């Protein structure tokens, strides 16, 4: 036996324990160009289907994602140790995106008609080809149905690149789709490593990409995609304020943003990571925060009652530990937490950090942990400065039962989403996404699916 | 570098000191601060000066089509007809930008839940030579309207273009600061892409400038929409009106001296009326009148620049060679200027480079085909993808062409045209993204989604 960089990149690694549970082999060049020319041919009969075939075979994904809800959220909480709980509600949400294109799509890419001269004029929208989708960990499941059911409902074909320690995950939905009748070859999961995305864009066959992770890897795809010629969409980081003042029902403030902050072991781009409390509401909202806090159960996320389970990998874990003691040593001061914890796995404890100095590197950074940064402000417009004070812009929730103030937030936070005495959330209704270095473009909604489509402008004279 | 050099008379009319760092640092200060102050100006506010900007065209046309013909060559009444669409675009987002950018609502258990659109701040706008206000005004109505300011580099051989237009928008009223245009070459776009406050860009021209522009901003996580070159098949199958598709198609690839987009560059005739069609072209190009772009009767100006006639003369030369056979000009004339004859080639081998090339110049390739399935799949037999034009009065035919043409347009019995009436962009090599109609406004705006417990 020899390891080998091929059979080393990507695992399961199992974050509660520590343990490898499982390794894989990475794709070579000549087995990714194999799939692609798989995919192509599967592509010219794809887009010949109809949205009947379509619908039913989504409807069909929708169903087997309810059925088996555990067995795939136990993956989802073996892989990248979210709570059990919670994974069950993405394989949940997972089956809704599907229903909700599966009724949608179909309405949604109907040619719009405009009067000119011409006998007829309009819009029609026709499926691009081969997507290549990168993403993340974090939301293992989720991520991948958002993009995927509108790309298929649309008539297109997708390539999966998923992050290298969820491969049982991203397996786990190629499977999904080939049990749900769509035809093989029109969703293929990629089992390589960040370094092997670049052959991926450069092949002439793909025609557009997607990414939702973290500003290195979207800047990378981004980068070589426009020197191609081939448009994206990125969902980034964030570093979302969960801003609170006077008139706001704080007790409801309290519970929502620990739930905001700490949800998936505070591993999510929409986030609350940066509390800003009005002067007057701060002392008592503080302290509340830190009884939450501190009531929270860490543990082993099989287990029902665990609200923290450990940190996804151990550079996860690392970057944090860096990023807090760092702002410490600047001065930082911990009201909770701060430390790993003596124990086996990935562990991070609920954590807050007051009184943060000027010009500290943490202002600017993302806490992918369930770390909360918090501010006190005098006024809205100092609040607003200092929600806008991130190079990030995805989400912002703002707590008020003043409406002048409700429509001062809604306006001048520079953000994708804007959420008033709620919880920013995605939900597949309405679209979602960034702005500034948290990305362009909308998924979700009508925009989900017409991101990728040729919106082909029709003139018959 | 930045010149006007005079394409009918090969002379330098006037030069132009490029910005330094500082000074274009100066000007992105200078629209953040206006930026500021014009999202809070009303739609009613945009809309009149706007409409001021289209009485400030349609007043001058004539004026400005000289400035335009002067410094790039294409014929007088073609840049009138420039001066005049750029006017109507801007009256086309005056009357519909604001009905565009209103809330759309959706229910859910959220009190209020929308979504709202607002302007994303300084917008980079890097256009070409070739349609030099038309492009312009096309990306700065919706832009403007939306709320944006703008910095504009345009092509350095147009730099009166580009000074007329940012003060048509001062003369019409839009403040200061709001559309300021750049005297920069193609190396300090990166300066401007990379500053913070710059937020997007945008882009028409060819690869290689779209290429650079694109991989920047994807490195600083910012969008972009782009135009790029195409090689438009126009298909002619056996029930067309033949001497409608011989007339247009003549237009198409011949109007602004075949240096457009959307011209009409590869010619695909079903073999049924190859002949006829082929003789018909042959005799319409060669008699098109070849001359001064001032006089009203010219067909035909010079080629905008020494570099884009060396462009097409190396590739025809290169395609002859090859084996390709002249059926008319192919050799650059001789007087004085940058003229390129009305030129016509067919039997182009197999494997040759120009297949895959943009000819921006008045040359048209034939070509003859079986069958429908031969006729798309040559269609499609290219990087590009802006637009395609099918000639043909059967209804399964047209239906065919419509599906299966690779290209952001299909004009069925009329040739490719822009109409700001509806959106317009390319796919495949030649771009992602639409302008004009409602995509054109929703571009550049950050849709943001609003829910209210």
């Amino acid at each position: 036996l020899v390891p080998r960089g091929s059979h080393m990149a990507i695992a399961t690694i199992n974050p509660t324990t520590g343990e490898i549970c499982q390794r894989f082999k990475a794709l070579t060049p000549a087995e990714i160009d194999a799939k692609l020319a798989k995919a192509q041919e599967a592509f010219q009969a794809y887009r010949r289907t109809s949205f009947s075939q379509r619908r039913q075979w989504l409807e069909n994904a929708a169903a087997i994602l309810e059925r088996d809800t555990s067995k795939f959220a136990e993956i989802m909480t073996t892989e990248m140790g979210k709570t059990h709980q919670s994974a069950i509600a993405e394989a949940e949400k997972s089956a809704l995106v599907c229903r909700y294109y599966a009724e949608h799509g179909e309405q949604f890419l109907a040619n719009e008609y405009t009067e000119t001269q011409a006998t007829e004029s309009y819009v029609c929208y026709q499926p691009l080809g081969i997507l290549l989708a990168v993403m993340p960990w974090n939301f293992p499941f989720w991520q991948v149905f958002r993009f995927a059911a509108p790309a298929l409902m649309a008539g297109n074909v997708a390539v999966l690149k998923h992050a290298s320690n969820v491969p049982q995950c991203a397996l786990a939905v190629e499977a999904i789709l080939e049990a749900a009748g769509f035809p093989e070859g029109v969703f293929q999961t990629l089992l390589i490593g960040a370094s092997q995305v670049e052959q991926v864009i450069k092949d002439p066959r793909v025609k557009a990409a997607t990414l939702t992770g973290s500003e290195p890897a979207g800047a990378s795809l981004a980068s070589l995609a426009g020197q191609e010629i081939k448009p994206t969409l990125l969902e980034l980081g964030g570093s979302d304020p969960f801003v609170v003042f006077p008139s706001a029902d704080l007790d409801e403030a309290v519970e929502v943003g620990t739930v905001a902050r700490t949800m998936n072991n505070g591993q999510s781009c929409i986030a609350a990571k940066r509390f800003i409390l009005h002067e007057a509401i701060a002392a008592e909202f503080l302290e509340k925060l830190h009884l939450k806090f501190a009531s929270l159960k860490i543990g082993d996320p099989m287990a029902p009652e665990t609200d923290i389970g450990p940190l996804a990998t151990e550079g996860i874990l690392q970057d944090i530990s860096r990023q807090v003691d760092q702002a410490v040593a600047a001065g930082a001061k911990i009201l909770l937490g701060g430390r790993p914890l003596d124990r086996a796995g990935y562990f991070y404890p609920p954590t807050i950090l007051t009184e943060i100095p000027p010009g500290a590197k943490i202002l600017q950074e993302e806490l992918f942990a369930p770390v909360a940064m918090v501010f006190t402000v005098k006024d809205l417009d100092q609040a607003i400065a200092l929600a806008n004070d991130i190079p990030f812009g995805l989400g912002a929730s703002a707590w008020t039962n003043d409406p002048a103030e409700q429509q001062r937030f809604i306006q001048e936070l520079d953000a994708g989403a804007v959420f008033i005495n709620g919880m920013v959330k995605a939900d597949p209704r309405l679209p979602f996404g960034g702005t500034k270095r948290s990305g362009y473009g909308r998924e979700l909604g009508l925009a989900g699916i017409r991101t990728f489509v040729n919106a082909k402008t029709v003139w018959l004279k």
